[PDB]
């Protein structure tokens, strides 16, 4: 049964068993976890791996001298554990210079001392070993109409991500990035709010091979949408580069929750998809401890995010393997819809009268679909009645 | 004061003020209008042109004896008024046979059927002078998740759109696509959900040149996303083919109330994009009169969707012109915005000790952005209180 | 395993495996079900009984010797299956006549004719066993601020209700009103829009005790609300006189998908609270199978409706008896949430030190509440991974 | 103009224009203000009052003399000014030992702390000359359904209510309830969500009379739902007893924008209905100036408030006013919606052939609501152009 292997690679942010509880109308209810210890304890939980902003490892601020002692505890107690660092980023959000963005603020000069920023921690992380580098601009966008001019701020931004390309390319590094989007909060409206509009900025850059998407469960469920749906879109598309396991209860603020909570179907339809499509990055878990716990609590819900991925993998897998669900999947013509439509052309399409002229179109129409018997078998599945 | 011109571009749907009033939960409360009626009382009220879908001009099963009168006829109301048809569109919707969807559904012959309803509908709209050809997938989608592999559904979304590319380059037509995105409504959830997500999507088919956006502002409200936003980024890519105007009360059933009416900001910043940036297309009215009006409703409906288009212009003109607001600008750094960050290249910044080993970012952090002051000056420019 | 019997409780209104298919962008994909087959095989599938809107049953508009026959061949199929009525409703909302309203209608005929069609059904409904009587206001509402004073509307939706009380009183009918609430579709805004705005109206009419509520779990949903917390304060109130289950995923238009369908864990919390309260109503579904879907698919939709509140309840049960589960409640204080405040009263209250001058704050604010352990209990029991 | 004078009865809260700026994501990017600086740049832009959070006043943990020290200047700084303190709250969230709840937290000790900090504040408000209490729960709720018995938690919440009815009755203070409806954030669903939630739990309480609703604005737009319309049914009930005024645009984290902001329709209809219902308490503002402000866009946003309020109550009278909107309300009947459906009472309804047996159905559905000539009369008036 279910424990957190290796192989799983389960990976968790400093940041994620590290809040403090913090939140718009309440102090902080937890003290301040060293990422040493965060390290050990993770280790202990099955986990592969941690993730960190600048920010969590290094204090804003700290001389050069108490920056390195900062980085060489760290790299003892991940060299002790052998644990990995598969990822990092930059936190251009907390502190008030970015109150109107990082790589789009208005003004130039914070512009400039973002970028700057953000490269310092590029070189940390391709030393520790990350291949991928997140970037969430949760600060870039507006609350009012005329505060930001979009399309010069997407060019702001196209020439930011440019920038950056050019660095790791002229470096020789092997890291890749992958944009974080998210509709909202805390800002009215976030630039690139979804995966779709993520992806078709990427496309727009100079490198787009670069750079790919790292979608976060509850941030497309705040705009009410279907994650599974954006996660086969990026997958077709070749961009899921990373992905944000959490739980989300609805269009509010952003909750996250542990993995599980929240859509619990969707969460099955995710593991579903990302176990059959072959993922093979990690399973991140960025995810709050809700601030009502204590560290004892803290480590009880990051241990469930591993376990809940793991029962509904293997309700998935149970699923997928089911000859009734097999032949309600034929049952349900999702054979045919991998066939071609017209794989000899649209000449021949035109020329075929079977294809409209002679087409029944009653007889199509009254085929049921079957579809609610296949999702009643799948509903079986998760819930262990099969 | 506020008359339509020819030169304003106003479009309507036949199928807008034609809607008899049939929704989930009740019956038609209008009489159907015939197109030739609808193409000379919107040439009265000031109307550019009109649009259609190929069941709202040909009733669906006709014989291409019935097909060729009703053709005729609306060819001769528009030739009497000068009305134009800058675009048209597939209904791949309302008949049961599509009930699983169009291009993506499951079973291959009903795809079949209804790529050779479209190009049927494709040849009729380039005659009559339709230079924009849309599609509205309101079937494709689910409402259950295994119902529908989404990486082959979007497979077999880009073969559809790739043997569409095909055929009109064949013919040497000179007509574009533009893909309407909705997020949900009539399936629980539509692939391609929103602008971004068509953007993207466009990017991956054989011929991406030919296919843009045709985005409707309460279909990304459906979604609770900004949609001034994301006609920037639509724009920003080159992509704005066509727009769908009307109104939305959040997110809830798709209400396609008359331009103006819903979010009625977004609607004023909507107008000040569009004729900032100079978009030429039609501004086309995707509206429904309320199913509690009788004919005389209809048409004060259509009347009040060009009539806020025109308050709005003026109002967003008047705020662009005001040197109050141009001062305001400048004091919220827009113009400093329009500035590149790092046009000398990244390692001219990673030289500069002003951006970050000497920048004071406490001085910086404390310019405060004017925003609120910008707004209300945006405030009493719509209100005319200014 | 899970089947039904009628010892269950288990109904469905005549419109539910009945409808249709057709909705806004689309024609009916299935025929017409004769209401004596749906009695039969609701019967065959466990059910204990069936529900109706008079319209389902008689055709608008029939002649007294039709109505009477077709009550005739219903009432002979409810005999000859021991099939019961428990509750019936009056359909207000899909003639033309009603398309502002029923009981608020601004035309004074409309309310008045609206009243002697629900009475007209009120004396069937009794005749049949009926015991509750739902009223579904959907058309009383506005698109628009002016259409609709909504002080007025309310004064004429309690004088409709106080009507209906004076009339069943006066006939000495054991029968009760249940108002059941919905946000908007297909109005903009419907009045008494949640459980809670018409649990607040129902103490304002002349006779409080004859009404109470009748929710559904998608209603409450698309206004993101949570639906066991909701039918918790109807229970506190002594107010849930009928029920309605469906699914549904999110804020959008109501897609009323069968039970357990949409949000999985508000359906397992809701079994949960309603077998732990001790609920004895009808388990009413009213869903609408997809319109994918043909005949076999609707009573596979309507079997699955059943069978996955019977899985549900199983683990409900599993999970409160579990003693691991009873230690986690005592360990959250939920013990201590049933203790009074201050049974002791005001003065003493004030007079005790430890509870305000000696309350050691930080001790108290240290404690965690084991939330997280707890509801990772629950996950593992609704997944039957214990 | 639009200049606020003292008898417009403006207030705000401490808070507000003191917001520092810290959000989740972000630290402050603003000092703290002295109240008595607050107090007097309020009074010098038209305020009538201020009020307050216990803890904005006198910080958590002051000692007595400290405490009695910052209620000196703060009380000579209100007499120096002629400001009024019309209304005052508790802070029960801020602090970690509210983390689950003020007056239902699942630890009895807990409840009895939040009662004796309320009770002490209510005696403190009353010397001010506060009218109203407001009570926020923003702290009673779950994110877990096993965490809180709802059931068991209304049972608490009214104890609370209920000692401090009697608490204050034995005082013999003048001084009512307002409870303030919260849907969600800080928790994951807040107990009694909505306005209609809350005027449905006041009638359960000992003493329904001392207790009302302070609604907001942007809480009741968190659920997508109708503010004018739940303010008509406060004022329909007679419990509106205070007012939170801001903007909200659409379902997500709580924004606090200034009045006006947001949904500009909504506010508009709700200005028209408190200034035609005749409301006469407090229009209290209860926003946050956005966190990219300084100093000077704080006073800025706080005048935006009070003139966006003067210039809609300027346009929703001018637009009743208007014979051209008074003759369009008698065509859309809203003269009939103010009559009586069966004054004749039920016998006499049911002996009316005309309203039923007799009813031509089909003239009435025929008569159109001419709703859309008065929306658009309405949007001419708001807009100015006319
Ligand atoms: O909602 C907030 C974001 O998801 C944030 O926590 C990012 O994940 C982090 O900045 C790393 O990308
Ligand atoms: O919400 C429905 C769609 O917007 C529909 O009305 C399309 O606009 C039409 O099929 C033409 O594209
Ligand atoms: O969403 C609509 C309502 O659920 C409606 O169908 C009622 O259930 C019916 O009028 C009788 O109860
Ligand atoms: O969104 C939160 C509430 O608006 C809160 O700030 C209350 O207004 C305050 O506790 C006193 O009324
Ligand atoms: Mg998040
Ligand atoms: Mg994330
Ligand atoms: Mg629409
Ligand atoms: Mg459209
Ligand atoms: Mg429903
Ligand atoms: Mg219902
Ligand atoms: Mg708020
Ligand atoms: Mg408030």
């Amino acid at each position: 049964s279910y424990q957190p292997t290796p192989e799983d690679r389960f990976t968790f942010g400093l940041w994620t068993v590290g809040w403090q509880g913090r939140d718009p109308f309440g102090d902080a209810t937890r003290p301040a976890l060293d990422p040493v210890e965060t390290v050990q304890r993770l280790a202990e939980l099955g986990a592969h791996g941690v993730t960190f902003h600048d920010d969590d490892l290094i204090p804003f601020g700290s001389s050069d001298t108490e920056r390195e002692s900062h980085i060489k505890r760290f790299r003892q107690a991940l060299d002790a554990t052998g644990m990995t660092v598969p990822m990092a980023t930059t936190n251009l959000f907390t502190h008030p210079v970015f109150k109107d963005g990082g790589f789009t603020a208005n003004d130039r000069d914070v512009r400039r001392y973002a970028l700057r920023k953000t490269i310092r921690n590029i070189d940390l992380a391709v030393e520790l070993g990350a291949k991928t580098y997140v970037a969430w601009g949760g600060r870039e966008g507006a609350e009012s109409g005329a505060a930001k001019d979009v399309r010069v701020a997407l060019d702001r931004m196209k020439e930011a991500f440019d920038l950056l390309g050019e660095y790791v390319t002229s470096q020789g590094y092997d890291t890749r990035f992958a944009i974080e989007p998210k509709p909202n909060e805390p800002r009215g409206d976030i630039l690139l709010p979804t995966v779709g509009h993520a992806l078709a900025f990427i496309e727009r850059l100079e490198r787009p091979e670069l750079y790919g998407v790292n979608p976060e469960v509850g941030h497309e469920q705040m705009a009410g949408l279907n994650f599974p749906h954006g996660i086969a879109q990026a997958l077709w598309a070749g961009k899921l580069f990373h992905i944000d396991l959490n739980g989300q209860s609805g269009i509010k603020y952003d909750q996250d929750l542990r993995f599980g909570a929240g859509d619990l179907r969707a969460a099955f339809w995710l593991v579903d998809l990302l176990e059959s499509a072959g993922y093979e990055g990690p399973r991140h878990f960025d995810f709050k401890p809700p601030r009502t716990e204590d560290i004892d609590g803290v480590w009880a819900s990051a241990a469930g995010c591993m376990r809940n991925y793991l029962i509904l993998k293997e309700r998935a897998a149970a699923f997928r393997a089911d000859p009734e669900v097999q032949e309600a999947l034929r049952a349900s013509r999702l054979d045919e819809l991998a066939q071609p439509t017209a794989a000899d052309g649209v000449q021949e399409l035109l020329a075929d009268r079977t294809a409209f002229e002679d087409f029944d179109v009653d007889a199509a129409a009254a085929r049921g679909m079957a579809f609610e018997r296949l999702d009643q078998l799948a509903m079986d599945h998760l819930l262990g009645a099969r």
